[PDB]
């Protein structure tokens, strides 16, 4: 469609905000807030609806992680329940194939899941499907030709380099080239025939570069790197160009959106969030009315 969503996230503890942001005019719209606050959620769209999967309530009642789907429907402004997934998955990644919404990986207490599992829209259900070969919280995950990738995270003792593919017809993971970058709570998505991973956390810094894994070749390769180093970004594709959402540079938690041009392979700013937020759920549909 027509407009980046943003919602949830984290600054103090975790928000209900779903805001709305018009590259073609630089405004932002603030919608209706999520029924319960999270961070470390992920969104994604089917069928001109927008999803909010996941994440975990940091609040000072106490911490709640999500197993929770939410339905927010443009068109009327409003927010629904929809089925809840098998487990709670804090800093979950999803994928959309053919409709269905995969979601992957994430934490419950310290549980650190392998865990995959399926949403259908029309039947409101999940089903568990083929776990991956490692555990990964703060997953990066992106879809392409009908393929679903789970790039980096944390295994509960190390961050990743690795990185994995589900082939849905044969319910099997693969392992794919690593990364050249250990990555926990990257941004991933893709862009033309490439799988890029910008940002995360490497254990010991916050990153600010970006490379892409070229599936016909099977190599990453750098590009230039974001004007912000940042963790646990919200990203989106919107016509052509990636765009990545705040996230936490290791001392604020940036407001900053920069936007990829990848013909002339540079980073500029475009716009600032309303405040800024970690641990964003992103996606693209339909301006609301
Ligand atoms: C994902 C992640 C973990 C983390 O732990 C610490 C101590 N800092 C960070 C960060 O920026 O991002």
């Amino acid at each position: 469609g027509r407009l980046i969503y943003t919602a949830g996230g984290y600054f103090r503890q975790s928000l209900s905000y779903l805001e709305a942001y018009n590259p073609s005019n630089g405004s932002w719209l603030r919608l209706a807030d999520l029924q319960v606050p999270r961070s470390g959620l992920a969104g994604c769209v089917v069928g001109g609806l927008l999803y909010a999967v996941g994440g975990r309530n940091n609040s000072p009642d106490g911490n709640t992680d999500s197993s929770a789907l939410d339905c927010y429907n443009p068109m009327t402004n409003q927010w629904s329940p929809c089925a809840s997934m098998s487990v709670p998955r804090n800093r979950i990644g999803v994928g959309v194939i053919d409709g269905h919404i995969y979601a992957v990986g994430g934490s419950h207490g310290c549980i650190h899941h392998s865990s995959v599992e399926r949403y259908e829209p029309e039947r409101d259900e999940w089903h568990l499907v083929a776990p991956m070969l490692t555990r990964r919280i703060g997953v990066g995950v992106a879809v392409l030709n009908r393929l679903l990738y789970a790039v980096g995270g944390f295994d509960g003792t190390n961050r990743l380099n690795s990185a994995e593919c589900y082939y849905p017809e044969r319910n099997e993971w693969r392992m794919i080239t690593p990364m050249n970058t250990i990555r926990s709570g990257a941004g991933v998505c893709v862009l033309h025939n490439c799988i890029y991973a910008a940002g995360g956390y490497d254990g010991q810094d916050q990153l600010n570069s970006v490379e892409r894994y070229d599936v016909e070749t099977e190599t990453w390769t750098f590009v230039a790197p974001m004007r912000h180093h940042r963790s646990a970004l919200g990203i989106t594709v919107h016509q052509g160009k990636i765009y990545v959402l705040g996230g936490y540079d290791g001392h604020t938690f940036l407001d900053s959106v920069e936007c990829y041009d990848p013909d002339s392979d540079t980073w500029s700013e475009v716009t600032r969030m309303t405040s800024g937020r970690s641990g964003v759920g992103v996606a693209v549909t339909m301006e609301p009315c």
